[PDB]
């Protein structure tokens, strides 16, 4: 409140200008050494107490008046704690440079006592600054099923330093931000032309009438309806071939599909490529 | 203790103040390089011999007369002595600073030696600033059953430096809080409509009534009271075929489930399932 | 807009320039010490403030008239919200450095909690330059099928923070720089001359007819169609030699496949391969 | 000894002080730059060869008179040559820095030649710190069998940088104090209402008895004697369904149990069981 | 262009040299405080637009004359992009360090927001670093068959950031440089006498005749040709002795090997080993 | 050497503060501006070459003269190496600082270039600092057979970088320090009161006898000669019930076995377990 | 080259010397400030024009002179490329620091933009320190065959930055010596009395004379000889009893077996302990 702290805070450095250092010329050590360490050193004694009135009424202001604030009480009662403590910090910090007394003395316990909390905010700064880069780099909404670290789940709300995203078992993950910025991302939902790696082991014996199982194979898959085939083919190809059969790999690339028109697509794809199996005459294998 | 300590500290500062340097400007090599060197290089004498007053009072007034404080007594008697070495090397770095001695020697072996405090106080002090954004962040409340780093339990403290949860086999856990802001913080307390991903095997060798069955187990759990069908519907689709089987991955999503609701619902919707499956006449499956 | 908004930035500081300070000289303290810190000190405060009007009215010129920018709306109105801390970080940390005040305990303050925003952007400032590194390298392309950390497919974009490659489950993976830049890119697109390693185990009892199939199977892949001869030969020789069997791991170097040519040959080479060894009337083994 | 060895150390800076330096203006270059670089400089150099007594003088003091010290002998035998080079460092850094000679070229190659000591002492002064900071979070105490990263263990000692407990195979580890503020310490003595997670495997081929052998084995565990029952419901529902069988995790709280009455119930539990699924005539699976 | 470019940018300093600075000593505040904060506030403010014409006619000499330079276009117009945020950096900070306006609070902006771009160009620039130790160190060749880290393959290209190596399936790795600094290089080509470490099961159940077929293979791999004796001898010990048999393990020693001669050896010598396996009537081992 | 090597070390400042700069005070330039920058900038310069003879003396000193000294020759010849660097780097560093030519651009080379060395010098003098505080913690003795990481050894020797700790296949490790202060430290010479955790499967099909077989267990635990009975009590409980049997996870506590006197024991207890269990009628399980 | 290079960096200096600057006192700006930044700006000036002609002169010296040098050609056209970017950058940074242009500009922008390349010349400094501390350490010389990291091999070369040493596949394994100053360096050249750790599974169903077995096998080991004995006794304890058989794990010492020596030991301890297992007519274990 510019209007009615100033009072205390301003008043009493208008104070300290008139009635003691501007008018008054005293010859006793005051001017040469008393007139800069008693100004800026007075200035900034209420300057730190003008921001600890400006600091403190934000309890009478938010917390005491208004319905707890746009955070909460337990939120603003230890943020008028740990800027009381960065108020104090810089008010012995500077009030004891511009005083002259110990000035890189207290500086240096200050500037490396303070990077000791830069040292250490790494972890929630890295958060802020990684979530203020989803802002424009922009890897998911609010519906994106991403997935971090094997952390797989919609993205339920974007904070600044921890995204909440709903897990796999509807568990709603807090991923701090600094594991989107060091990490993969596999937004799943702005995905288009999804696929099939599925493997069907088949007993054999023969090993000659397979290039026909993996042709009529690949003839289902580009014959079926919503199966995209402007990017790679659907292959159905031979590998680990054994004492009695060889699996064969059906891959196949769908098209958008909605995780209930998946799944039917997954079994029926599997079925009718069994049943392409049997007509064959041979059976499924052991693997 | 201002009322009663700066008799030493104070007035043996006012005494060097008027006996010898205020009042006496004697010529023998005592105003140009002995009036600041000697004013400030004693208020500072008497200024870090006010604090140990101050600390060491807090001997007096905190463990001999109160009842060991609001901490314990190990934990203040340690605290009365490592804010001893905090205060002789505050107070030797900085009256080491005003009287001149060695300045940029002492600031270079107390400001590296001080940041070899701070190097090292990137944990204890990372989970203070860790643990105070947890104030705000809020990830979890004192009964959240939330899990960082396979470290599942409710929550039963949060302090300052670490958490501590009660584990699953009900463990009290002291998890540092540099793991919440780092860590994936799967809350399991916030979460509303769970979900169930089932396996069941099957021993078909059929595989053309298995439609039917993939359509009558989600015509069981869409029919199924206390289970949410406004997220992702519930999917019962086949994977995994081999010689005789398919296994079917049922899907599906609870409501609010309060842990001994919830495991009769994953009981019988099971068994239900293998109901299901035993009326088309098929028996489960090998894995 | 260097033609509208010097008027309140430049006017008031050639107000402050002529009315007060230059055409002025009354030698009630204002010129010894008044006459560069309330120069300086002014310039500064009416530069902070004009720089606060040339970025505002990236708000009049940018989003209120032209359509939302070459950003977006949210991410233009967290700009103006992000470069106004690091105006105002930069307006009272150089106000407060012409000023006089306190020079070097806020300056302590600004570049120390200005380093803690260097400790923690080491990530999003680490994909910004190895994302600008990756112009200059050149690893990949807009269709290089890359993997970084089994993190296979095709590179759809290339951001600067983030390049987005689509996976082998067709979904759109949002890899960051400081992968490429620390890690394997095993670019799989400027790839010629592929190759097969595969592995046929056969049940011979016999040891001695052994080198005949490796003879014969080399003299299959030497004298087959798009196999690459003029870098390694193809090898076919035995390993894991046990109770009945001994398997031939197969090797061979094909040329420039496409993907869908690639895996016509690799069951090919397999099937003719075991076309061979059934003709030495040896079967194939268990493992 | 402030009573006797600023005989030679201090008797000799009374002698420059007096006798060379206080006393005469010799005016060939002697006050202009010769009385402030050789008082500073001989103050120091007649103080860091104080310190020098006054440590080498804990040779008289503590190991040839008293019987080693506090400490043993060969502890502060290496204690007096690692602080014989930080009063060297001290004392060439003080020396030339108010001798003038070379001052920031010897406090640049001591103030980064000793935070090389600061890079370095991250480890033990980490374990310092954290050791300190385990005074006053207290995450266990002298018989709490603790575990930190697969380090279960009852605490035998807690010193400053290593807390040594006694391990599952009551080998005496000694778990150095950082892996206690970076790490999980699942405190196991301040342990009330343990569980149980057992699971049963039981070959049924009924699945429609088994939700009264899940009932009745409830009726067992809550009819329990020593079972808590204020926190989470005895559970016993079934998953894993297979060909032929179905495995009942069974779960339970306990209350309070000393480790040998705790495996007599755990036993117990299960028998009486087991014991009631034979009573269903069904025996138990295969896994 | 030092024939072209200069006059704009010197003449333009010539001129504010002689017009206004040198020749006139107008005494209205511009001897004081303008005549050194305007040379050297104005050779910089043209010398930086003397590097931006140096620098924009790489635009008309490199780009727009020659064939878009010894980079491409793509790379040397974010060449001119990022060296012209590198010179107004510096000509900001280098502009405002001369001008007196704000000294240590631009280059505290500009010396920590360029030790951000330090913090985290410590994976490009080791890569240049380290890849620049390749050339001194040299670990391997353009043909060198390498392994990093799993990572094997022949060395296509040697790089400044990253080598490029082709893969064991013939994919052209891009490995970076810092992989090579910090980790093992198998540096498999420059590589004398190879080895094979071969293990034969057989089922003895004799435990007696055993060390006359380890006798009997050592006898066949030293009166092997091309095998290597001037190191470690060919052994064949036995070792995992079990119901039925032991298996053993044989190792020899070849010579430069040019892997299709290689596998023939390793192939013969195994076979050469069952054949005198065989002569002493026991079968090979199920392991 | 203080009694040989400063004559032309010191001699020749002798030399030019007699001849050509105190006793001369020709007004050529030189007093204002070379008095100070050729004393101190000659003193540093007859300095360094005062170190290169006490330095290069170890050569005529201790190599030459004495039997190659307390390191050994190949030690030696490079400390006359690295100290010839380091005095160099000093010797250009401050003789660059003393004569005012490029005061404040070597030192930010030297400071930058020395702290290069102390960014990589984290490892050794990591190790130096580990092992100087391994001989104030003491973890290990000389015959002391910890393990730090999965290095389980007896310790042969204590370095100040290296502990050698023979290790299980008696191949002497040569641990880092640096693995003591940031790891775990299994020491197993002062363990007292030994244990056993064995398991043994058994066969019952009774599921009734057991309380009895798991009474007559410890019966024999308790009332064995050399077991400890102060701390945790023989524990004999069953666990991983299955088809057909019960594991009996046997427990037990020695007291200070000698490692030949333990195999006896961890012998005969399971012997003479397996007695009891086959005194019961029951014989051992599957697993 | 001391003797003719010093001719245009030196005899211009000499002239801007005498010419221009010292006999010339032309008072049009000339003394006050342009005496100190035209001597040291330009003694540096054509000091960095020293260096560049002692630097390029190892470019006519060293490689067109000599044959290539004591490094390659390669190595120092190189080596005359990044010594003048290390010279351009003292230049500049010094030549800037002199004239006093920018003087606290340029120092920040080249000694962040130095410490840069200190941030990541921490591995190959890294291997520098690391490779110089194992010149004083000793852990191995040129036939020891130890091992890092699975890093097992004999040591063929022992450089600064990396000692290579060939593989157990005799392949030459290039490591960095970062590896050794923080990883184990398992030294299997210096060791002396090594050890058998098999085992031997053996069908009993009788577990009551295997007392006798495992004295009867510890009776073998004993009075066997090139066994030694006065390191940990030969040991034969059981464990791992199961349905039908105990495992007995034979431990037994050696004396310095030389790898040809070892493995004939190896197998008959094994042998011969099976000859005795036999003797007591029991068959060997399933595993």
């Amino acid at each position: 409140f510019w209007g009615a702290l100033e009072d205390p805070a301003r008043y009493l450095v208008t104070f300290i200008a008139f009635a003691q250092i501007a008018a008054m010329v005293a010859p006793t050590t005051a001017i040469a050494q008393y007139f800069s360490p008693t100004v800026k050193g007075a200035v900034i004694l209420s300057l730190v107490w003008f921001l600890y009135r400006w600091k403190t009424n934000v309890i009478t202001r938010m917390l005491s008046a208004k319905s707890f604030g746009g955070l909460d009480r337990e939120k603003v009662l230890t943020l008028d704690k740990v800027s009381s403590v960065g108020l104090f910090a810089i008010g012995l910090m500077a009030s004891a440079e511009a005083c002259g007394v110990a000035v890189q003395s207290i500086l240096t316990v200050g500037g490396v006592g303070g990077v000791a909390t830069a040292f250490a905010a790494r972890d929630i700064l890295g958060n802020v600054l990684s979530g203020l880069s989803m802002q424009f780099s922009r890897p998911f909404s609010m519906g994106d099923t991403i997935k971090a670290g094997s952390v797989e789940g919609q993205v339920i709300e974007m904070g600044l330093t921890t995204t909440s995203l709903l897990n796999a078992e509807k568990f709603p993950v807090l991923v701090p931000n600094s594991l989107f910025s060091s990490q993969v991302i596999v937004n799943k939902s702005r995905a288009q032309w999804r696929a099939i790696a599925s493997k069907i082991p088949l007993q054999i014996d023969d090993l000659d009438m397979i290039p026909q199982i993996s042709n009529e194979i690949k003839e289902m898959l580009r014959s079926n309806t919503k199966v995209f085939l402007g990017k790679e083919a659907p292959h159905c190809y031979l590998s680990r071939v054994e004492k009695s059969f060889a699996e064969l790999t059906i891959g196949c690339n769908l098209i958008r599909m909605g995780k209930e028109e998946l799944y039917n697509t997954q079994q029926e794809v599997l079925l009718e490529a069994v049943k392409i199996i049997k007509k064959h005459g041979v059976s499924l294998g052991t693997t």
